[PDB]
């Protein structure tokens, strides 16, 4: 009971949001056939809640805590603590986990740990009778049982080297990786690994090598001890006096790594914290010379490992020792998509197609042209339009008019539509965000939308060949206001501003204006009726787009009118309304203003009689 | 040349908005190593626009044409269609393609076109010196150059059957499918098939068998000819005619299927429309015999097909009429997505977890509960949201309460900040969702989220023990409002009838009402200061809420508090006020009512000094 | 990060905004708002670009989606 570190009963906590390591383990557990998951919790010091992993095929739901305590308490029946925190936290979570009561068994991944942290933990676990594994670690793993994290890696990996079914090899190692080559090593000349343990490279580990040798040798299933340990420290000479006083009797091989360091400079520090051997005994020669001495299998050198495995191994086959098992069911686990996808396997049709902007690359290109680019072209808001919008690199006068149109536009005070459900939101205490749609909301046929169905109407009179007079003729027939045209207080006398500056940047600057000739000729004769018939805002913003668009030379009539259609020109006035609707919204924050309510006398009420509301 | 059908540099249209017949046939030209797609367009009657699809590994774009003459004057290069339109389509289209003068060949895909319809076509076709494959075929294909939609089948058929390169045999059938058997029959025992045609099951194709057997016999690439005839019509006899007229040189294999009639009675129709002997000429047995004495090889049954034409093939190469060809590099196309998916090749994890519905299965399920059984059961509104929104089967009492909350909240006149927002959108011309978003994004702390403040602060202080005196006194001296209480004209001797309902309805029918007894002693109090301090609508329903969910006896503390924090509440209220808001919305459409501006004199206009606006 | 950071510089570097002034900003959601104003125009960019295109109605993938429904035991009140 004391010698089991895992069984297939074995369950566990994972901590730190590791989803491959989760997910590795939880594939081990289904290849092995096991009843349930080795993991009962994630500990997650950022976020409770739940975690989705496969079970083969099948998705199941892992609960995820914020602590080490509260994952205890609801699963005590967790002994077990895979520990991915950083060497910055490994010591705190470590201790944290050995104060509980029901942990006993704590893995240490986490590379760079103080020696000092090391060796508390290390006591700590001694005198709680409690077992750390690392740091510096992968882990370790009883086969067909239970894996610590990433221990064995790939389940192909898992499958090649019969790590789904035990042998009765008890190996411990000291390097993570080579515990991974051991396991294919063992498995290709004997019956595979019944248990694998990597103490980590550090010069002060949790266990040593004998902590886990002994276990081993009280194992009734392990006939066979293989290690592998490195030059410097003094470690395997615990192992080497546990043989000399009889202690272990199984066969034990062994090799340690490291001959290479007498060739070289004395000053050379290894891979592992603790590969550099400070005296001669701490060397690789002095270390195999005394296991060949103390009655263990050495090797020659790494290349003839596995085969004083599979010496040791066919003599406990001739004396019965071990017997000769039916290999059971291979396992078989799908391939994940993104293996698949990523290898080119498969191949998976896209759902969407974008043409304006690219986030994917080294860097984010907005209609094929690098931000960096943009921005150092000084293209502005306008040209940034240009491209996101038209996939056009604009002409500077076209880009400013853009801008120009997005300040005249900003605001036209909080009596508008828009503007006016902004603030009622925002005086209901809603966010910036609720509240400016609320108001954007409003933006269509007559709010907003006489921009579209002048530069709609103005088109087709001009195109179709009318005669303003014509133009102004039909559209009264038909008994419709000229969308653009009309004003409540400005006239021919007094001029809106904001048309006014539209009109004169666009006669000084654009190399066209065709349309804007046409619309300032059936102004001429609507204001020959009324002197308040002047050519507006939204009127000027629809034609000269038109004529900016014929000033490009890019668009075709069709594609000029895709963009009347479309309604690129409610999404310009959005954006600059944007604006002044984000600044009501912030104006009655500031204020403090109180929720609205609709004057009662502003309301009639008229409702219909009972006779009314019947069906008959 | 005359001879050649297609080739690699022919182009098509496709007919019929076919996506896997278009990914076949592009995927074949990316297997035999063409320059280009063997597909200039697509013709769907439904829609114009673009489809994409893979060239490889690399998505590509094919334009997509509303008619026939479209897509003809925008690709005149394209001279097949390969028509997916339905029997009832198929004559119409047809012969649209076949009056355009860019368009040679169209391969008629249904099955149950008319005979006089296919007779039609197919003098149509002789007269313009066009051709015709079918009706109801798969068409056929040039090995390494040009395929008919699905002809041939999967790119790993195509790659088993040697077709992504040309072999020495013209082959010629009246079945599709035993086309694609012929395929494989030909590839096993010569070296492929050059060229195969399905001219369909008909009695009156487009083209006959000979008119396919007259081009592979002018064709220099052509040694061998095969074909694959049956009982019924006479058009086997064509070919024996000109085997016997010496207009047929080259080596012909023959066999005519429908050796079972005899056995059978006179009555049987077989699976094709022409698979019928009237005559006994129109037999099987004498079409094989008056092949056998022209000078066909025609094998003893079916099961020696490849046989005879392994004796033919096998025949040319020691004459050396035919050159040993050179295996060319085998082509490869990574597998679809949703085929490594379905065949469980490949896991992929889900992105999203739902528990509250499942459109999935057989029937749509909420909460895992059949649509049907939820009806069939008058579960109503109430539980419907019972399943949806708290994943319970409610009782009676507590889904009745729902729907009574609903029709309370419904609507409270045109005044408040929701209705007021709404009306406004719908006055701007506004659609109805656009309309009932600006008045719902309304909802929040001032209106409407009284409910869930009401629940919150009396659950807190009936839980923690307070007395409703220690309550009403603590809220005082924060100088916090109690939420829930207060009203502006009712009042102790004037009561809120939407109070009073529910509160009596809950008196009345909820097993407890431990919260409302609290909310009650509570009210005494803050009433005993002015009258008007009475439980209010929101208060009642907050309050009640907590009640009904402690009468279900299902929820937890915990769950309840999640309840109230989460703001199902919220959802209550904004699901019963919509009705009103869609109410508004409606009569301001029905009125014919005008845009609304604020009225200037309701502003008081505060801008801040030239002074104010400086940065220091 | 840059952008919060950096705007708080460029209030303290005006100097005409009070510490209170500052925070008001922070709290009002001020940098929400220009957040929600530049990310428009590539909203409406990529809104015109599916017009353009003529994109048909999107449904999320089936297998995107773990369905896992409560028990008929699960779902009762007691
Ligand atoms: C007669 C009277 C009521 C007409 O009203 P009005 O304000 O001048 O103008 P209307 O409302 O008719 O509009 C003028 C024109 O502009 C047109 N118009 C309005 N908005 C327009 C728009 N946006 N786009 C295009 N045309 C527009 C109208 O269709 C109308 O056209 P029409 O004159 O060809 O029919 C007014 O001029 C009046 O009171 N005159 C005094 C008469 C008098 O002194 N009589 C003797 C008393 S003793
Ligand atoms: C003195 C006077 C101005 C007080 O105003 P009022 O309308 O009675 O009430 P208040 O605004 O103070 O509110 C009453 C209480 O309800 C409380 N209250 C209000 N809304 C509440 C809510 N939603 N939940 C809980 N408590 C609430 C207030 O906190 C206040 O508590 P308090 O009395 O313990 O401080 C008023 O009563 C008055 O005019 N009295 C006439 C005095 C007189 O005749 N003098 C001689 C003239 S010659």
């Amino acid at each position: 009971k004391d010698y089991v570190l895992f069984d297939i009963n074995t369950k566990a906590f994972v901590y730190g949001y590791q989803t491959n390591a989760i997910q590795r383990m939880l594939d081990f557990d289904y290849v092995c056939k096991r009843s349930s998951p080795s993991i009962s919790a994630i500990i997650n010091p950022s976020r409770a809640g739940i975690h989705k992993a496969f079970w083969g095929t099948k998705e199941i739901i892992l609960p995820m805590y914020k602590t080490i305590p509260l994952a205890a308490l609801a699963y005590p029946e967790a002994d077990v603590m895979v520990n991915f925190a950083s060497h910055r936290s490994a010591f705190e979570t470590t201790m944290e986990a050995l104060k509980e009561d029901t942990i006993r068994i704590v893995a240490v991944i986490a590379e760079g740990v103080p020696e000092r942290q090391s060796r508390v933990m290390a006591a700590t676990a001694r005198k709680l009778d409690k077992i750390v594994i690392g740091p510096a670690t992968v882990g370790g793993m009883t086969a067909g049982a239970f894996r610590i994290g990433n221990t064995a890696g790939t389940i192909e990996n898992i499958i090649a080297s019969k790590l789904y079914r035990p042998g009765c090899v008890g190996f411990v190692s000291k390097s993570g990786g080579m515990l991974n080559e051991a396991f294919n090593i063992i498995s290709r000349n004997s019956d595979g690994i019944y248990e694998g343990v990597a103490i980590g490279g550090d010069r002060y580990p949790g266990s040593n090598m004998l902590d886990h040798i002994l276990r081993y040798e009280r194992n009734p299933a392990i006939k066979m001890i293989a290690c592998l340990g490195e030059l410097g420290g003094e470690d395997e000479y615990m192992i080497i006096q546990a043989l000399k006083e009889k202690k272990i009797t199984k066969p034990l091989v062994a090799w340690v790594t490291g001959t290479c360091s007498p060739y070289l400079p004395a000053s050379v520090q290894f891979g592992h914290a603790g590969a550099k051997a400070n005296t001669e005994k701490e060397t690789a020669q002095a270390k195999n010379d005394a296991f060949r001495q103390a009655g263990a299998y050495v090797p020659r050198s790494f290349d003839d490992y596995g085969e004083m495995v599979r010496q040791v191994y066919d003599m406990l086959l001739t004396r019965g020792i071990v017997q000769k098992f039916d290999e059971p069911e291979v396992p078989r686990i799908p391939t994940d998509y993104s293996k698949a996808l990523a290898t080119g396997d498969i191949r998976k049709p896209t759902t969407f197609i974008c043409t304006i902007s690219d986030d994917s690359g080294e860097e984010l290109l907005y209609a094929g042209k690098k931000l960096s680019d943009v921005l150092d072209r000084k293209m502005g808001i306008g040209g940034v339009i240009g491209l996101l919008w038209f996939k056009k690199e604009l002409p500077e006068y076209a880009a400013h008019f853009i801008e120009l149109v997005i300040q005249i536009v900003a605001d036209h005070g909080p009596a508008v539509s828009g503007a006016h459900n902004a603030i009622v939101a925002s005086c209901a205490g809603k966010d910036l965000i609720s509240s400016l749609c609320s108001g954007l909301l409003t933006i269509g046929p007559r709010f907003g939308g006489a921009i579209d169905d002048a530069a709609r109407e103005f088109k087709r009179a001009q195109e179709t060949g009318l005669a303003p007079e014509q133009f102004v003729g039909e559209m009264k027939k038909k008994g419709i206001n000229i969308p653009g045209i009309g004003h409540k207080i400005k006239s021919v006398k007094n001029p809106d501003k904001r048309v006014q500056l539209l009109i004169s940047y666009a006669r000084a600057n654009f190399p066209s204006t065709e349309l804007l000739n046409y619309a300032l000729q059936v102004e001429e004769l609507t204001t020959a009726k009324k002197g308040n018939l002047i050519l507006n805002v939204d009127g000027c913003i629809g034609i000269l787009f038109i004529d900016l668009m014929s000033s490009c030379g890019a668009f075709s009539k069709e594609e000029i009118d895709e963009v009347v259609r479309l309604g690129y020109l409610n999404g310009l006035f959005a954006l600059g309304r944007s604006i002044g609707l984000i600044g009501h919204i912030l104006d009655q924050k500031r204020l403090g203003s109180r929720l609205y309510r609709h004057p009662a006398e502003d309301i009639a009420y008229m409702m219909p009689s009972e006779e009314e509301i019947q069906c008959k």
